């Protein structure tokens, strides 16, 4: 019985925020237009979306 | 034992500031969309990677 976890995270160091950081600048610089939307909103969406 | 600088800078009118007019006008121009850094912004970040 198990939780999913994005591992342990204590400020933007952490490789949850690394990460968000790295999936955030692909997708923004592969879509044309102003987002609304910052990395750690896609981040969140991408844990959901788990 | 060295230190790393960007060179002496007292205004505008330096090196490294004309540096970052041309290196933030060749990315700026390479990626569609609005910029949310300026010129320092990104040359402060080049100097931060070094």
């Amino acid at each position: 019985n198990f939780t999913p976890t994005p591992g342990e995270s204590y400020n933007k160091n952490s490789p949850i925020n690394i990460a968000a950081q790295n999936v955030y600048t692909y997708v923004r610089h592969m879509n044309s237009g102003h987002a609304n939307y910052e990395q750690a909103d896609l981040m969140m969406y991408l844990l959901a979306m788990d």
